[PDB]
């Protein structure tokens, strides 16, 4: 109908990584379901995978007014080959897409009403500025991370020497102090190639017209209050703050024909441990051997997502790929798959995590505590074995364990020492079979209740998302 009113158009931009794409897909669907917004999500990826194709295909059929556009640049072998951390390469790949984004915006009769980018994608800000587009960052991390990020440029001036050498916890104004061993990966060495980019991220976030945050009032009342009211922090991070979390898959729709899920439905309630170290997590061959034996020795049911072990060229994580279909199985102990066929299912590379964590037969989650995975454990009330590896996962693991009370963790960080099969067996038993595990599942359940309330009608995050969506609507005004 050419005489019908057109909805205002919101653009989103997600950088490489399942942990950026998945929450951006969920936010995009939440926005479009308000029935007042045209939504286009531009996706930048590191490579083609079956997992990404299925995610994209599902989403591009969700709603008429929701569109997905693949902006992955066509000549990535050079950028992926850069001798740099995955963290830094995410920036480099995203930068290689900005010109194409600007091309898309220029061809439009009317510019988008808003642009929402992730923390790796703020090189799109000049594009927004040229077209008069309000720019928002969807910070897909938690408030504690946002506080640290707000204040890290001050920390850079005030602390001499390495953060990891400091004697006591790092004060963050108004907030829980940060243990030196828990600092965000780029802070682990001030000579790392991600440390300066992180300082730049800190500065550029202050230039946003608004910040959407994947947390909720009931989860992080102290950190949100510090961000909002502590002069040391609200003097720096001036943009308006919108907690809209949990932005996470909270409806899983029935799957026909999935071998994993069909098997899971045959297991007893709360009996299966899901084991998956995100999309990017990798472990050494030696650690993989201990984990395999730990799971076998526990005699608990499990679903274990495995990848190729760490190689010489690997850093702290690995760009997600699914072309090594069978290779990861080659690094299990001889006969493992057949020896554990009654209780254990091993999946190379990718599993249906949303459906598994929502399944009533799942009893626990051995997680690397990436923030999306953490949220998926919370929205489903699943207790956690915390196994942080990279990014801000050590902070997340501490949040889950010390503040929420929903997690068990090894004595020593897995990045500092191999976790033995004996400790693993003990952790798995504690979470799945023991009375302590029932207590942490009940705690998780309690946390879940307030998380779901936040995004249901009338919840704090639901209303905050409405408020944000009205700013986009007024931008059109
Ligand atoms: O086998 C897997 C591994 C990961 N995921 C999903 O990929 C995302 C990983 O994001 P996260 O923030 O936990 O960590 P990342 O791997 O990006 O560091 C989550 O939404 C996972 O549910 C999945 O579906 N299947």
């Amino acid at each position: 109908n050419p005489n019908s009113t057109s909805k205002p158009h919101v653009f989103l931009l997600a950088s490489p990584g399942m942990g950026h794409l998945i929450p951006f897909l969920e936010l995009s669907k939440r926005l479009v379901t308000l029935n007042t917004l045209q939504v286009t999500l531009f996706i930048v990826s590191n490579e083609a995978t079956k997992a990404r194709s299925h995610l994209m295909e599902s989403s591009n059929n969700f709603h008429p007014d929701l569109e997905l556009v693949d902006l992955t640049p066509a000549n990535l072998s050079e950028l992926l080959s850069t001798d740099a951390t995955v963290f830094k390469r995410i920036f480099l790949i995203t930068q290689a897409a900005i010109k194409d984004l600007e091309s898309r915006i220029s061809s439009m009769s009317t510019p988008p009403a808003a642009l929402i980018v992730d923390v790796f994608s703020m090189d799109a800000f000049p594009v927004a500025d040229r077209f008069g587009i309000k720019k928002y960052v969807f910070v897909t991390l938690n408030a504690w991370f946002l506080a640290l990020t707000t204040y890290v440029r001050t920390l850079d001036r005030e602390i001499e020497g390495e953060y990891v050498d400091l004697p006591e916890p790092i004060a963050i104004p108004g907030c829980k102090p940060l243990r030196p061993e828990d600092v965000f990966d780029p802070m682990l060495s001030r000579s790392s190639d991600g440390y300066r980019p992180y300082l730049g991220m800190s500065e550029r976030l202050t230039k946003a017209d608004g910040l959407l945050l994947n947390t909720w009032e009931a989860l992080e009342p102290v950190s949100l209050k510090a961000l909002r009211e502590n002069e040391k922090l609200n003097q720096i991070m001036t943009p308006p703050l919108y907690p809209v979390g949990p932005v996470a898959r909270t409806t899983v729709q029935e799957v026909v024909g999935n071998e994993c899920l069909d098997w899971l439905s045959k297991q007893p309630t709360e009996s299966v441990l899901y084991v998956a170290l995100g999309s990017g997590g990798i472990i050494s061959y030696k650690q993989m051997t201990e984990l395999a034996w730990g799971l076998e020795m526990s005699r608990q049911r499990f679903i274990w997502v495995v990848r190729l072990p760490t190689m010489e060229k690997d850093g702290a994580c690995r760009f997600f790929s699914d072309v090594n279909v069978k290779g990861p199985l080659e690094y299990l102990p001889e006969g493992f798959l057949d020896r554990n066929k009654e209780l254990g299912m091993v999946l190379p590379n990718w599993g249906p995590q949303d459906a598994i964590l929502a399944h009533p037969s799942t009893g626990g989650f051995l997680s690397h505590c990436g923030w999306n995975s953490s949220l998926e454990s919370i929205v489903n009330g699943v207790p956690v074995i915390a196994w942080p590896l990279y990014a801000e996962q050590k902070m997340n693991a501490t949040l889950l364990t010390e503040e929420l009370g929903v997690a068990v963790r090894p004595e020593v960080l897995p990045t500092k020492a191999v976790v033995s099969r004996d400790e693993i067996e003990k952790m798995v038993r504690r979470v799945i079979e023991s009375k302590e595990g029932k207590m942490k599942r009940n705690r998780a359940r309690s946390v879940q209740s307030d998380a779901l309330k936040a995004i249901e009608k009338g919840g704090s995050s639901y209303n905050t998302l409405i408020e944000v969506a009205k700013e986009f609507e007024k931008n059109h005004k």
